[PDB]
């Protein structure tokens, strides 16, 4: 009975400045309330978006979101060797709160 939330890609490879898309769709209508994580491995995750598309005090601008309803895409402009990570998308409109399998960023060779 819980929502599902399909992340994609699982994992992708890039250079420093490419721009990254990542998209999560819901197996129902979540309205707006989507959430983006990135996680450091052994540290705490850090929550960069909110409501789909509103960013958070402390994050660089770079990062954004946009999405409404049940498809949702994070976007980092230009990436910076900072940003591999792994990052998840969290869905809040129905609880349990449930997250997606998460997407590993990951430097190219």
């Amino acid at each position: 009975a819980d929502i599902q939330m399909t992340q994609s890609p699982s994992s992708l490879s890039a250079s420093v400045g490419d721009r990254v898309t990542i998209t999560c769709q819901a197996s129902q209508d979540i309205i707006k309330y989507l959430n983006w994580y990135q996680q450091t491995p052994g540290k705490a995750p850090k929550l960069l978006i909110y409501e789909a598309s509103n960013l958070q005090a402390g994050v660089p601008s770079r990062f954004s979101g946009s999405g409404s309803g049940t498809d949702y895409t994070f976007t980092i402009s230009s990436l910076q060797p900072e940003d591999i990570a792994t990052y998840y998308c969290q869905q809040y409109q129905s609880l349990p709160k449930t997250f997606g399998q998460g997407t590993k960023l990951q430097i190219t060779r």
